[PDB]
C-alpha cells in the first residue's frame, strides 16, 4: 500500500500517462469516493488544472480550480468501476484533452482549460487503498 | 491514531453519548468529508438509523438508509468545524432525537426515524484522522 492521501511531484506534456492501481475501502452502497487532482504547485491549496472525483456506483465530476475558484463542473454517469474490485485508472495527456481509461476502457475525456505543462503535483485521495502510482511517457 | 475507517460495536438508548475527536486530513478548500453512520448490524451494507456527513467548509447532510434505500435527506449549512483544527463531535441520544455537539456547541438535531435500540455498530470514516472514539451514558 502507498500512503493515502498520496502526493507526488510531476511534470506532464502531450504523451504523459498517469497510472493508478487502487481499491475502494468499502462497498459501493456506502458511496466511497476517489479523487485525483493535478495541481499547479506542491501545496494542496494550489490551483487544480484537472480535478477527477468518482462517487463509486453513482457518478464522476470533473472541474478545474483557478485562482481558488471552482470553474464549470462536468458530470458523467459512466461507471465502469466494479463493486469490491481493484481498478486500474490511466489518465493520458492528448494534445487537446485528458483521456481517462478505466480497466483498459476509454471512460472520460476533459479538454485542457490550462496547459498540462502548468502541473507540478498529482494528489490521489479519499476512500481508496493505493497499490501503484506511475507517471510515464510515450 | 485509531484506524480509519473505524468500526465499533455499540448499543444506544436515551442518555447514550458517542464522542469522536478527530482532525480533517486536508484544508477546507479541498472539501474533505467526515461520515458517522449508526448501523443496525456489524456489516457495512446494513441499514443506517442515523447518517451524518460533513463536507468541511460547505454543508452537513443527514439521512437514514432503510432496507437499502436512502430516505429523506436533511441538509444544514451550519459549519462550526474550523479549517485545519482538531474537532470534538458528541452525538447524544435524547428521547425524540439525536443532539450533535461540535466543540461543545449544539449544531445539529435529527428526530429518531428508527428506535436508537436498533443500532449495533458505529462507523467513522472519510478524510479525517481519529484520536478518540467513546460510547458513554448518563
Ligand atoms: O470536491 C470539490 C467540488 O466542489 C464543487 O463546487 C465543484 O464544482 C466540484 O467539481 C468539486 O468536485
Ligand atoms: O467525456 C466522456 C466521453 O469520453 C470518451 O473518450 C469516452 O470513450 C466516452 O465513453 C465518453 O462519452
Ligand atoms: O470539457 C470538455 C470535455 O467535456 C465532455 O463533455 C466532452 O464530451 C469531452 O469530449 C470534452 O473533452
Ligand atoms: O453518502 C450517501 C448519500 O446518498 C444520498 O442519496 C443520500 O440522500 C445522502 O443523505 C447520503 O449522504
Ligand atoms: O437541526 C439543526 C438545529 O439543531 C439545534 O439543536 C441546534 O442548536 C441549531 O443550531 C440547529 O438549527
Ligand atoms: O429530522 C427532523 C430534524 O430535522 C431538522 O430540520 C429539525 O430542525 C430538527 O429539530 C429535527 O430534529
Amino acid at each position: 500500500l502507498l500512503p493515502v492521501p498520496y502526493t507526488e511531484a510531476a511534470s506532464l506534456s502531450t504523451g504523459s500517462t498517469v497510472t493508478i492501481k487502487g481499491r475502494p475501502l468499502v462497498c459501493f452502497l456506502n458511496e466511497p469516493y476517489l479523487q485525483v487532482d493535478f495541481h499547479t504547485e506542491m501545496k494542496e491549496e494550489s490551483d487544480i488544472v484537472f480535478h477527477f472525483q468518482v462517487c463509486f456506483g453513482r457518478r464522476v465530476v470533473m472541474n478545474s480550480r483557478e485562482y481558488g475558484a471552482w470553474k464549470q463542473q462536468v458530470e458523467s454517469k459512466n461507471m465502469p468501476f466494479q463493486d469490491g474490485q481493484e481498478f486500474e485508472l490511466s489518465i493520458s495527456v492528448l494534445p487537446d484533452k485528458y483521456q481517462v481509461m478505466v480497466n483498459g476502457q476509454s471512460s472520460y475525456t476533459f479538454d485542457h482549460r490550462i496547459k498540462p505543462e502548468a502541473v507540478k503535483m498529482v494528489q490521489v485521495w479519499r476512500d481508496i487503498s493505493l497499490t501503484k502510482f506511475n507517471v510515464s511517457y510515450l
